[PDB]
Parts: C-alpha cells; structure tokens; sequence
C-alpha cells in the first residue's frame, strides 16, 4: 500500500484522486480539519484524527482548526466557554497521537481582510445553496438564523485563508467543500470519510444525539454500549458494531468463541468478518464481545493519558 | 411651530414621538442617514436631506454615511466605484446646504469589533425577518444571495456604532429599523420619510426606474419630465406631481393662469392646493407648469454649485 492507498483506506471519498497525486508529489503540503469544540470527544472524532495521522505520515504538515466562531455561529453557547472545551479537544487529540498545528478560528477569522473575503463569497453564493449545504451541521431551529447561511461561507474561506493543500471532514462536509471548490481561485483536495451510525441504528453517531463511544470512556461504559447496541445478525448496513470493526480494529482478529458454539474463530481482513456475519456464521453476540475488548485495547492508552 | 413639529412636518411616522420628545431636551444629539451611493441623487434624495437640515437646525449634529459596503453587499458594484460615487454624492448633498460629518461604512464596518457585533446580531435575527425587511431594499435577484441578508444587521448594527439618538430613512428602511430598536441595547428614535411616487404614476421613484427628477436636471428637462408626468385631474392619491407641490413648494403659491380659465390664483397652503385639484378647480396643466417653474427656482443654486 503506497501513500495514495493508505490516505484513500477507509474513506467514502476523495475529491479528486488525481489531484491528491499531484499533491503527494510535493516536499511540501498541508492538510486540515476544523471541529467545532464537543464537549465528548467521541470515535467519529477518533476516525478522523487517525486521517490525518494518516496524511501526517505520508508527509503532511497537520492544522486542526478548533472552530470556535463556527460552533458560536452555530449555537453551541458563548466564544468564551467554547475555547474551553476547545482547549480540552486539543489534549485529546494530542492524547490520541496526532502532533499539528491547533489553531482557534476566532484568532483569525475575525480579521478585516478574512471579512471582507467573507462578503464577496456572500455575493457568489444563494441562500438556498448555503441552507442546503447546512442541512447535516446545523443546529435545530425552528426559525432558522442568518448566522447559520454565514457559517458556510466563513468556513469556505478558512481553506484559502490557510492555504492548505487538503481539506477534510465528514460527508456532512460535502455541500460546503462542494461550494469551496467552485468559488475559491484553488481548488483544495477533499477527503471525506465515512459517518458513522449511532449506537442504537437510529440515524448517525453526534455528540448531541448521546448515541456514542467517547475514546474516554470506561472499559465498563464502552461493554454497557456495545452489549445494548443495534447489531441484528447478519445485517452489516447500518450496523455500528461491523463498522467499529471496519475501522477501528487491526487484522488478523481472533474471535474469542466457546468450542460448543464453534470455537475461537481467526479473521484475516474486515471483509472476512462481513463474509461471516452476513451468512450468520458468526452470531451478534461474539462479534460483540471481540469489538468491545478490542476496542477498549485500543482506547486504552488514550484514556490513560487523559486520565494521568 | 417648534422645534417637535419641525422636524415632523412632512414625515410619514416617528417611533416615537415620546422618545423624540425625551432627545430634543438633550444639548448634544445626533442623527444619521446612510445612502447607498447613487450615480443621479434625485428628488427622494432631496426630501430627505431636507429633513437632515431640519435635524440640524434643531440642534442636532447630522452625520451622513456613504453607505458604499452595503452598496457593495447590494450588488451595486465594486467598493472602488461605490466610493467614488459616494464622493460625488457627499458633493451635491453639501450643495443642497447639509454641513454634516460624512462617514464611508467601509471606514469602520470591517473592524473586527464590528463584524462580532454583526455575527451576535445574526444569532438573533432570523432568515425570515431578515428577507422580509429587505422586500423594498434588495436588488433584484432570481437568485438571492447571502449578502442580501448580512445587509439588513449590518444596517442595525450601524446605530448601535455610531452611537446616535436618532436615525432617519425612507418608509423602506422601516423593517430594518423596528429589527434594530428590538435588538440594540440602546432604542433608536426613527424617523421615516414617505416615498415619492414614480412620474409615470407607476411604483415608487427610484434611481434604478429612471422615473425621477434629479436635482441638477436641467430646466428644459424638468419641464419635460413634469409635462409627460401621471397627473390625471381631481386625483391626488399617487399623483407624483401634487407630491412635488407638497413636499418642496413654499407657499402662498401663486399659480399662473390665463383669465380665460380662472386666472392667477393664490393658494395659502398644500391643504387648499389639494382641495382645489380634488374639486377639479384646478387644471393638471397650470397645477404642472406651477410646479415646473417652482422646482426650477428651488433647484437652481444646486445645479448651479454643481456646475460651477
Ligand atoms: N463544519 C465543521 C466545523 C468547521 C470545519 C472547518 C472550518 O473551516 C470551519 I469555519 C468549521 C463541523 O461540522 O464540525
Ligand atoms: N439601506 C439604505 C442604506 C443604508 C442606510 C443606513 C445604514 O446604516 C446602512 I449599513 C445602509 C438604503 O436603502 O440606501
């Protein structure tokens, strides 16, 4: 696997794959992704951040934009507490192994020149492109603000302010990256990846729908959340404890199994294991039991450092 | 009359009068206007400049603000432009007899205090209110973009800035203005101008209708402009050129007429004008030459300082 397949693993898509080579070719490139400061930081986070490891190890220079003034824009509360939590997501981050640049919107995104690039993006773009581009991020309103239509395009000027080669998020993201490639003078590279479903089958993984594992949380709390999780046999669409498997666990995994129901079961690749589960050879419970030690495995040292 | 009926005479509505009361009592207070800046300043420019003056007279410091970054939001071209345009305006609004302090928004609207004023301010105000109070201001657009609704709480938020007692527009600014006196810490006293009427009797007068009177038209053209003017007898609901007799004649007026048809008559006041032309006394064609060679004699040290 060369840098392109090990940037590519795992994500529901890059545009494009041709300019991400042209990229790659460079001594020199960059890459972010902005959050808005969660209170838990959670493994649709941790998908991410592993990323931008990725990128980071195939030659990247990593910002991670803490998006204060988004999240304001947004509704999460007041700049002030905000940055707090912002300043929290930072150690986590750093705890999950990813050395960058963290950058607080705020410091910058208020500028009078960040401004005034704001105003003339705000000329090019419709208000029903802008709503539409929100639908995955924003906030619940019944009477939608006007500072939900300046959020899109503040962050769509936040790529040709830091001038980064790559940009990347959820394909929540999209419709904004979208817009971005089609208003800035460079066209930044875009990687998504995948969102992942809440715990319960309903809808995706948010910090707001407490339908989450948090990469903190105790090995007790992430069994609890797996035991009760949706996981019907043999359905792998939809179903959060296939896609922890999918990407979060290292292969080959050994299946810890009673001999009376088949015994210890060694898979070799995730695509293995979706081969076992949907012919139901491989019942809910043992892929659950395998995920959540697993998985406690690999948040361990994560914790452990936020804890220390 | 004092200095309370002054200042409403002529005026569509005062929010409110009680306030406007409480500012007077004041040594020092101040009142604005803002203009997106016009390539023709025309006789709604007049009316209102008009009122500026009677602000002044009655102790009031007038600020006038170059509104060129809204321009700029309302799509009339680049700032450049705009500003210079906005020079030109300051020139005849000064021929007009206004010494006031004139102010260009961009000087202080892209300030990074500002600009946080404006994002708190678009927390508040939703999309809807935000469109609707734009109804008579936006340009038109099949496709309306985000700057049409960043216009209306950077208007609010200009008040608030400038830190004024009172803020004056035209009957369209009426909706920005009751946004802002429920936003703003501090109530504005606003003061509303009625709109002038089209000269084809079609809509409202307006820099973009070419159905107006500017103030530097030549008399040959005045004359024109008032000849071909909707004026039908006994009507004096939409008639632009009884508004004209209202809002910028002296009276008594003497009206010229041959004594085949009445000859001369005196009029004391607009209210006996109105009643005579209800009551079809007076003919369209000597109530317009009237009025044509009135409006020449009020304009005419206007378009001569603009000349010169
Ligand atoms: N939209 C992201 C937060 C974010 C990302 C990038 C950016 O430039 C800005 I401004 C904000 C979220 O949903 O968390
Ligand atoms: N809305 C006015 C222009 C204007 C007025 C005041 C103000 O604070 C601002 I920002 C702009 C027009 O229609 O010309």
């Amino acid at each position: 696997m060369d840098e392109f397949e090990m940037i590519k693993r795992n994500t529901s898509e890059i545009i494009s794959e041709e300019e991400l080579r042209e990229v790659l070719k460079k001594d020199e490139k960059s890459a972010y992704i902005g959050f808005e400061p969660s209170g838990k930081i959670h493994l649709g986070h941790y998908l991410q951040i592993k990323k931008m490891i990725d990128l980071q190890n195939a030659g990247f220079d990593i910002i991670i934009l803490l998006a204060d003034l988004a999240a304001y824009l947004n509704q999460k509360g007041e700049l002030d507490e905000i940055r707090k939590i912002g300043d929290y997501n930072k150690k986590v981050f750093e705890a999950m192994g990813l050395k960058a640049k963290y950058v607080y919107g705020s410091e910058f995104q208020l500028d009078k020149d960040y401004t005034l690039n704001v105003y003339r993006l705000a000329l090019k773009t419709t208000l029903k492109r802008a709503r539409r581009s929100m639908e995955l991020i924003a906030r619940e309103d019944e009477n939608p603000k006007v500072a939900e239509v300046i959020y899109p395009i503040m962050q769509v000027n936040t790529s040709h302010y830091l001038g980064v080669d790559v940009a990347v998020g959820g394909m929540e993201q999209r419709k904004i990256h979208m817009l971005a490639r089609e208003l800035l003078p460079k066209k930044v590279v875009c990687i998504h990846n995948p969102v992942l479903t809440g715990l319960d089958g309903e809808g995706k993984m948010s910090s707001s729908k407490g339908n989450f594992i948090a990469v903190d949380d105790s090995p007790e709390e992430i069994r609890a959340k797996i035991k009760k999780a949706y996981c019907p046999a043999g359905v792998v669409e939809g179903n959060p404890i296939m896609e922890i498997a999918k990407y979060f666990l290292e292969y080959p995994l050994t299946i810890k199994r009673p001999e009376k129901f088949g015994g210890d079961l060694t898979v070799n690749s995730y695509e293995e294991l979706e081969s076992l589960f949907k012919n139901k050879e491989l019942h809910p419970m043992y892929l659950k039991n395998a995920v959540a030690e697993e998985l406690i495995k690999i948040l361990e040292p994560i914790r452990k450092r936020l804890l220390e």
